[PDB]
DNA sequence: GCGATCAGCTTG
DNA sequence: TACGAGCTGATCGCA
């Protein structure tokens, strides 16, 4: 049965009620400076469809959109908010976002459209977006009659589902998580994405030229050592050269042929000079393809800025993800790649980049949740946690901790946060499972509180069916009861890791909200540009640096109060590279 | 021809 | 290569 609605030619008072489900449709996946194809409003007076050119030109409608007292319920309000920002229109009063609500109730459902969220409450009177718009090269905006009914059905679904979703969130003790954390954060992310980050394209192009020369040199050296030319970027062709022509040892395979992963080549390095060259070729090749050419592809030709999109409703732990471009995986570990960051610069003259990061937030969160006396004391003394861990597991004094010992203790700490297992640690340190098991036993002997916590959280996941974070984020773990060892073990590691990674996510999200409130109170021009899991990157006038050096760390350290202190380091400079 | 999947890389 | 992510070149898919 078709859904009734008015296909209006002009905006009317009835369409501007103080509460409504609103749909501002942006079909392009990347909504930056993208078209709004249609608008639907459902309220107490009825259902309406409005053409964008008409509604967005209407003074009354624009005023309604920007009136905080006129409440709107939507799905993915950030998409609408940003598309509107590009048009110079402010969207205010969004009191409910169905996408974020669904995400909090169950991140595993992978809800990415209204139909998916609605199915959670047995509501199916709305079609999936893909069914209406198609996918890939066949994607397109349907004729008005089809488009209009779809937007109205989405608005109608949002109108009907708000109460049931809010009711379940309340039962889960997640009502504040949605209203005081995720929704306010959505507006902040919208501002960050819209602001964008300035790129020194001249610098990038120059780097690309130098890289091209180096790649050519290494490429030729590879063919010389191989005795022939081949596609180095072809794992299949490479495997033939390495394991057949050069007779290198086969220590691991894949599916179609031999394995040539970095971990494999690193071990084969001692056998032939060609290996080190292949690894170098791959390093430079990634910089060229992704961080030079790929980046330049998404830089806006007019402003020279990149506008990422932070997916706020994707990760299973509560973290954000970043795309087109992903600004959360810019090289930094190796100096040659780190130089890439010299291309990310302030957007205005005489401004600087300011970066603040939490020091060991995951292990500090673990100390707090596990209430481990030894771990808490370690952070209360602000000790080098990896050196401390080495001292404890190897039973030696600080002066007796060797570099190799610290390195292995650090690996143990990573394993503890990820969800420890002898195989995982053995694989990472290239040692036997038995040896790894001994390291783990020693760790738990020194941190009995952490041991109790890991045992208890797995038991809790089985009893309740899910685990939670500090601010009540939830993750269901049905595989925790599997009779298949591998499947169950993966779920157990998720039970151990999610409260840690997820609570750290909760904390920085709250820090972002608190920070923006302080920046506004102080009327600073400084603003957030990026978030990279445990760090915040801002840009501001050089004249604001001293104030930021005190303000940002304080706000981040005070976001929440734990049993141990939170510590934040910070740096600033002329480019992202220099904010070190 | 196209798009989906594999294998490699990058980050916290 | 453990936990959580995204991008790109090569290749198995077959319409
Ligand atoms: O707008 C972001 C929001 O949209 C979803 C779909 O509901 O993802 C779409 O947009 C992303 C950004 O362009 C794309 O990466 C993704 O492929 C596309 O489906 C949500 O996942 C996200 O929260
Ligand atoms: O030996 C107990 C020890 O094993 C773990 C897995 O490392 O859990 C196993 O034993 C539990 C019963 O004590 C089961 O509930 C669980 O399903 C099984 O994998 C640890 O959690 C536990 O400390
Ligand atoms: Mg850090």
């Amino acid at each position: 049965k078709k859904m009734a609605f008015t296909l209006a030619d002009r905006v009317t008072e009835e369409m501007l009620a103080d509460k409504a489900a609103l749909v501002v449709e942006v079909v392009e996946e990347n909504y930056h400076d993208a078209p709004i194809v249609g608008i639907a409003v459902v309220n107490e007076h009825g259902r309406f469809f409005l053409r964008p050119e008409t509604a967005l030109a209407d003074p009354q409608f624009v005023a309604w959109l920007g009136d905080e007292t006129k409440k709107k319920s939507m799905f993915d309000s950030k998409r609408a908010a940003v598309a509107l920002k590009w048009k110079g229109i402010e969207l205010c009063g969004v009191s409910f976002d169905l996408l974020l609500a669904a995400y909090l109730l169950d991140p595993a459902q992978g809800v990415d459209d209204v139909a998916a969220a609605a199915k959670m409450k047995q509501y199916e009177a709305v079609r999936p977006d893909e069914a209406v718009y198609g996918k890939g090269a066949k994607r397109a905006v349907p004729d008005e009659p089809v488009l209009a009914e779809h937007l109205v059905r989405k608005a109608a679904a949002i109108w009907e589902l708000e109460r049931p979703f809010l009711d379940e969130l309340r039962r889960n003790e997640q009502d504040r998580l949605l209203v005081e954390l995720e929704q306010p954060l959505s507006s902040i992310l919208a501002e960050m994405e819209f602001a964008g980050v300035k790129v020194d394209t001249k610098r990038l192009e120059q780097m690309g030229k130098e890289l091209a020369e180096q790649l050519g040199t290494v490429e030729q050296r590879i063919y010389e050592l191989a005795g022939q030319e081949f596609n180095i970027n072809s794992p299949k062709q490479l495997g033939v050269i390495l394991f057949e022509k050069l007779q290198l040892p086969v220590l691991k395979k894949t599916k179609t042929g031999y394995s040539t992963s970095a971990d494999v080549l690193e071990k084969l390095a001692p056998y032939h000079e060609i290996v080190e060259n292949i690894l170098h070729y791959r390093q430079l090749g990634k910089l060229q393809s992704t961080y030079i050419e790929g980046l330049l592809k998404v830089v806006r030709p007019d402003t020279k800025k990149v506008h990422t999109i932070f997916n706020q409703a994707l990760t299973q732990t509560g973290r954000l993800s970043s795309t087109e471009p992903n600004l959360q995986n810019i090289p930094i570990r190796l100096e040659e790649g780190r130089k890439i960051r010299q291309a990310f610069v302030p957007s205005e003259s005489d401004w600087l980049i300011f970066a603040a990061d939490y020091s060991q937030i995951e292990l500090r969160v673990l100390a707090h949740i596990a209430e481990d006396d030894n771990l808490m004391e370690a952070f209360r003394r602000d000790l080098d946690i990896h050196t401390k861990t080495a001292m404890d597991i190897f039973q030696v004094s600080e002066d007796e901790v060797t570099p190799n010992m610290r390195r292995q203790a650090k690996a143990v700490n990573f394993g503890i946060v990820y969800g420890i297992s002898d195989y995982g640690l053995a694989q990472n340190l290239n040692i036997s499972r038995k040896e790894a098991a001994e390291f783990i036993e020693r760790y738990f002997e020194s941190f009995p509180g952490v041991k109790r916590y890991m045992e208890n959280i797995v038991q809790e996941a089985k009893q309740k069916g899910y685990v939670t974070t500090l601010l009540h984020r939830r993750r269901y773990l049905p595989d925790i009861t599997s009779r298949n060892f591998n499947v169950r073990s993966f779920a157990e590691r998720m039970a151990m890791n999610t409260p840690i990674q997820g609570s750290a996510a909760d904390i920085i999200k709250k820090a972002m909200i608190d920070l923006n409130a302080r920046l506004k109170e102080e009327r600073l021009q400084a603003h957030l540009l990026l978030q990279v899991h445990d760090e915040l990157i801002l840009e501001a006038p050089k004249e604001e640096m001293e104030r930021l050096c005190r303000l940002v760390p304080e706000v981040m350290e005070q976001a929440v109060t734990l049993r141990v202190p939170l510590k934040v380091d910070y740096h600033y400079g002329s480019t992202w590279y220099d904010a070190k």
